[PDB]
DNA sequence: TTAGGGTTAGGG
DNA sequence: CCCTAACCCTAA
């Protein structure tokens, strides 16, 4: 059963691209609690917050 | 291991 | 329902 994105994870996302830069998605993994998302998850939902304005 | 196009399921 | 966010596929 695929999961909805929380706030909580994706403002994790949003430092983790700050701290890190984009395309460091397995540094951004692994700095922050991620239960249950792969590298590949982070780059496709970063891809859909930058659709979606966030 | 990431980028980018393609695929699908679940919620608006 | 069915659009789209959450997935998958794969070159490099």
């Amino acid at each position: 059963t695929r999961k909805m994105w929380s706030v909580q994870e994706s403002e994790w996302l949003k430092q983790g691209v700050v701290r890190y830069g984009v395309g460091h998605w397995e540094r951004i993994r692994s700095a922050f609690p991620f239960a249950g998302r792969t590298a590949v998850n982070l780059k496709d939902r970063w891809r859909t917050m930058v659709k979606l304005k966030m």
